[PDB]
């Protein structure tokens, strides 16, 4: 059942002398092994990418788009095969895992068509000074070079493809470093690009141990761009190693849901629960604190409680709403946040149970700012409700977070909601709906500790391109 | 003078307990002093700016633009007065220094009108998935926050204003840190903005000693964006301190002038000498090596020699072509490159002479790429001619540089020149003209060790803004 | 009272015949304007086409500088120009001065918008691999000579809204003001002349429609017609246009849809301000209220009270309601009012006419059988039409041959957006009156309300074309 | 014998009477198409306007999916369709199949271009401080019912170039092919039908010009007219359009300017390929060589050699030069040749005519008194006109009433760019023949050559309008 996997290096599939065995978090089942690359093997990956860059960047846009469409078609063909393993590898619900692969194909196809019709511009010297009226600048787009793409355990295929396809269509070459927990899924994605015929070296994979290659892959001079999704502390560390090279960071969140007195409380509760407890709360973009006006807090809390009690809690193969968390340390961290809130007097509206690393969904009311749960990102199924007296207080508490990814506002007064949104230190505000990354053409960005750079398809392509200006005088 | 200059801090002018005396590099004349700020005084600058940000970013674009236009009008009025002091401070020709101030006013006016008409976008959910066809995203621009602007000694007013005005029109607040040599000119620029009535704390200045505040100003958590122009080693140091903050870097160059067999050799010589020896070669964008096809090399070299022999060598007040270099270490470094070239057998077509830090312009022919002068950026008045026998060889030698700012191609075959330009690892290619940053609406950027980010006016405004997306569902 | 002259090739020209202009509110003689012959029109157009080559070869910054100087002069002389504008078209004095100030704002904005226009570079490899080395360099060019035709109700604002966008792009311009409104147009032209505009780059034409009306439009020197005025006149220009591009800003019958959850005091304030500005002589203006039954009685009472507060009198006293532009216009409005009365509409405010000064008339219980439900009055009369469902409101709104703008008053903004998608109009204002501003926003109408998109950047693009230069990289 | 039918409201429909179509090169009977009455046109338009509401409220994703499906089907059937197209308009068999393949490329590209078009959010504070809380949300909308009128010389390519851009934006479409070319248009329609296009969203009309010609255009259901064809027919559509927006792709007389430093072998190759493609029956095609005296003798000789190698024969044999579309077309070309000869032009290749198959004629020493210097032949005849200066070449080029494209052959690119600025044309090609492609590039013509800008993204923009929703942030 369990298979030995290999890295894609310069069109070939390569083992290493050592490997890493990967086990299913929900069951402990052995899923397979991936190579534990050395620094010398990382050198070979990067050497082949740089050699392939010249012939890749001089292909036409339409030729590069064709490879991407073919790889998307293969992902769709094999989505049940790949999704089944992804489900086991990161304890994601089976149907949700298959949906991840299908969404990745949609992003790949969309990026191919977005990127191929990008344009340059022509600028007039006479816009700025009369003496230069016959001088014009022809400005065309060019790739940045080699892109290091680092995907996360919670979206090991979706947030690999969100990086690979925008980079490739622009004419960049790519090396994908998946997280160890999620490396099998990353290599299954690689297989699709290889079968699609991506030229040798244009796309490669790297797997290995942090203690062996963790810093080495980022500090290497061959890398021209670093594109990372993961934890905030790891993201900060990457910034210290970037030097002059551009970087994109998609890190943590503590998204607020602001609920005003005129809100539809039943609809707010439905959206809040869907957003907060998806994939057991192991998502950066997700409602992680409710800031609710006193007058409606009792009723909102009862509506939320009713739905939380109905969530299914169990195994990935059963498509449970709440599945086991990624590992024991992660579950320990969440249990600690829950104990701090209990010990400081918060009202537990649903009960805490832990079976292995399967934590039941916990809803707290009367949370206050002295509780860790008011501020820290749990990455687990626990939601605090914080009561406020004015909208001004909700804005202040919201913005006091070190995080600034997204926010939700629930109200029937949209002109007022827009005014609140202007004051919120976040990337995106959703009105009468949960926070979410989609649709993937929309911008996706975070402020403060939540990241750097703007993604969403067209924004990610622009981030991973530069310009080349040719200037001449008309006669 | 005994003229004690002062920093602009929250609408007030402040001395510090200690000061730094500034002397003219060409003559030793005492020009005055600037404050030697403490770390706590930097704290106050940044606290003032973050306080001012809330009310500044909520003004209308038209209101912000009005302040910039008024500041530009004052700079034009005081161009002779300011340029007279700038000339002394950095040993730039008097007329050239006045021209710098006039050009700064042009950039400020253009940035105000470019920024105030920036637009947002509305994106359709149904471009990506049918189920989201009623979901739209209203995407509007917002400032990034506090911009740290660091100006260079060779354009202490032009490449201060190039940062300040684009930052301010977008709703950012700014702190300007000038180099010590160039701090008087920076504070003179600040006077114009204060007299225009810029609100207290929206624009401030910092001056002091690197050993006291150098890293502190960059690492401070109040700073949200770093915009730097200066030397490559200093720029690399700033990259190591940026962390997650976006940065722009404008560093050194070693621009090649590629001269083909069909070129207008007299025109090539005129452009080459103008670009290479302006401000004594102390410019990042400047022809720094001639790569010439051997069949026309003898004729080109004689044309260049004739012009170099005629360049005037002397004092800034007399508008000499070649003025004294910025300090003794700079001249020593240039002397060492010349000595290496001479010792390795290059042909000195004009004679090296040095009086104080005034080096006469040196033209070398038959330079080979084992010579330091073929690669290292002198920031002084010395130019090598390197002979090649194919355009492919010229392209390889050009791209072998660690620098990638601009290049010139001299030829009558423009379709061929466009094909060469595609292969050159640079930001901008000029056909039958010297390299140059203008016109200032055109993009200005460098590849490799030449920097990061895209300037030119509209590009610099884009770089110092982010977006805020508000998403809702139509019913 | 002065004898006015046309600007022609940098000089001020009299004609053999002239037309005396009188103030509509008083009968005061204001002056005369030339009555140009067809041969004089030929001379204007000849000067323009001769001036075009040098004008289009100037840099953008050079053309922008002329526009900024003209705007500065208009600001300087706003009181002087506004005082005569107010008399010429019976517009309140202060509103007339504000028109001139707004026109300067538009001229300056068009100068700076137009000078940073950019082109595109397109890649053959976006479409086919074999063409990857072929690129298209696409740059904007002027269209040529623009004929700008201004309206009586904004004789300076909606002259400058055409002239400045045209000029920054490198077009040359001939302005034909309406006879009633020609003095104000010629006062605007004085500022462009004093600003130093090269001879022939900007010219004016005045005269009688029966002599030069059709002639000026079908003349083949004209490459673009940009017209604001009545729907029937506009429709006549579309046929004489041939293949030449045209922009039309014609009539409106803007609906104000008021739902059950609306702030009725806010709706009433905006409806009255929009409907009765300049005595209702505006294409963009609330011209029919479509209100849900449940809130109709309360809304009507509130609107009535605000209508009764409007002042009714002379332009020099800054009256809200001033005399209409001419007797025929007042006669037409009186006939619409009488039709509504004879068909059973409730006159919430009463009809009173002194000369051509009509008091503001508010009707309730207006039905689709009445002319006032549909025809544009260009006078101070407003109907209220009760509806039973939002669907009925949308149907009645779209049944109009006009489709300029609409207002929606409601606290449910997602629902308001869904309604706006269904309304056959250019612009929908949420919880506000309809309006053209701000002038950077698009301004357009559907159906009989016109053609083309204005607002500053849109107008500049409309009066430019593109030139593509294609070559293969080697 | 095959009785073709129109696509109307999702059904295939005959009419009472039909029109028999014959192959121009051979006389073969190809089938019949319906001769619709005016009442039948009413029914087509009624079905389309009924379908519009449900079609424009689909997602972009869903409309794009139908277009991709139709393109896939055209590729599948490209041989079958191309074989009939070849016979219907006497186009080389291989060239006809290639037309179908290119049409699928355009349909796919339009689907993906149109689905990611965006709107704008404008700030009131850009224009005035007091409006800084007011924003405009500006989204694109379809114009409604688009009438597409395709030409005989590209009866599939320049049908789909209209249909696909219109449909992705949310318009409904009626296609009126020309009678000669109607079978090919109906074969294209089959692919859209099999793709599942909803009933009434896409429809076809066939009939005689005398019965329905003006009727289909004047009909008030039509909101947009997108026409390709002869200049005299296009000028007639401009009148009937009223206020409605139109696009016209009409005739051309493209100049090839050859300077003293040109690569004459390259110039001759491109000139002959462009001038004689499809026997010269193309609006975009070199139709006059303007060559500097000192290289004219050698250029003419190198052009002559290439013309003499062109094959002259039948469409099914992929001949370079095929019989012209009908007898009147050939008669008109013969008259131009006779006029040039009688006025002293030199026949470097000789006139011969068999039926409507005219051998390719190259004339040197053509002067401006000859009709062939100016009139569009739509046949295989090319004049060479000698000039003494580049200034003279520019003047003669711009004296034409046509202004579609131009070629400049020279090794001095900066000078060629400056010349291109002075040429009154849409597109200038450097060191290459004139051409419409690649299809993402703009395609437009000045003066009598048409109105509007096509190429894929430009054609989507042309067939949309905007809807602005404005509100105040609190």
């Amino acid at each position: 059942l369990a298979k030995q996997y290999k890295n894609l290096v310069n069109g070939e599939w390569k083992l290493s002398e050592n490997e890493i065995t990967i086990y299913a978090p929900a069951t402990g089942e052995e899923l397979g092994s991936v190579p534990a690359m050395t620094q010398a093997e990382v050198d070979a990956v990067y050497a082949s990418a740089k050699k392939a860059l010249s012939d890749w960047r001089t292909l036409s846009y339409v030729e590069r788009a064709a490879y991407l469409h073919k790889a998307a078609d293969i992902l769709v063909r094999d989505a049940e095969k790949i999704g089944a393993i992804l489900s086991k590898e990161v304890a994601k619900g089976h149907k949700a895992a298959v949906s991840e692969v299908i969404r990745t194909a949609e992003i790949i196809n969309y990026a191919a068509e977005e990127g191929l019709r990008m344009e340059g511009e022509v600028l007039e010297g006479g816009s700025f000074e009369a003496a230069s009226k016959k001088k014009i600048a022809i400005v065309r787009r060019e790739p940045v070079g080699l892109v290091l793409a680092i995907s996360p355990f919670n979206y090991p295929v979706n947030l690999a493809g969100s990086k690979i396809a925008p980079a490739l269509i622009a004419g960049n070459v790519v090396a994908l470093k998946p997280p160890t927990q999620g490396s099998i899924s990353g290599l299954l994605l690689a297989e699709a690009f290889a079968e699609a015929g991506i030229p040798a070296g244009v796309f490669n994979t790297i797997t290995g141990r942090g203690s062996v290659i963790g810093d080495y892959i980022v500090e290497h001079e061959a890398v021209n761009f670093i594109n990372f999704t993961g934890s905030t502390p790891i993201g900060e560390g990457i910034g210290k190693l970037a030097g002059m090279r551009p970087i994109m960071l998609e890190l943590g969140g503590k998204d607020s849901a602001i609920v005003l007195e005129d809100a539809d409380l039943a609809l707010a509760a439905k959206n809040i629960v869907a957003g907060a407890f998806g994939y057991s709360g192991q998502r950066s973009t997700a409602v992680k604190r409710v800031l609710v006006m006193d007058k409606v807090a009792d009723q909102l809390a009862a509506e939320i409680k009713t739905l939380v009690e109905k969530l299914s809690v169990g195994m990935p193969e059963d498509d449970a709403d709440i599945t086991p968390l990624i590992d024991t340390s992660a579950a320990d961290f969440v249990e600690g946040l829950i104990k701090d809130a209990t010990d400081k007097g918060a009202t537990a509206l649903t009960a805490f149970n832990r079976e292995g690393n399967l934590i039941s969904p916990v809803l707290f009311d009367h949370v206050t700012t002295d509780m860790r749960l008011a501020w820290e990102e749990p990455f687990g199924p626990v939601l605090p409700i914080i009561r406020v007296t004015t909208v001004e207080e909700a804005i202040k508490i919201s913005n006091e977070s070190e995080y600034g990814l997204q926010a939700s506002i629930f109200t029937t007064n949209f002109p007022k909601a827009f005014g609140i949104a202007e004051q919120l230190e976040v990337g995106t505000v959703h009105l009468n709906n949960k926070t979410q990354r989609g649709t993937d053409n929309f911008p996706f960005l975070g402020a403060k500790k939540s990241g750097a750079g703007v993604q969403g398809v067209k924004y990610s392509i622009e981030a991973m391109t530069t310009v080349k200006s040719v200037v001449f005088d008309i006669q």
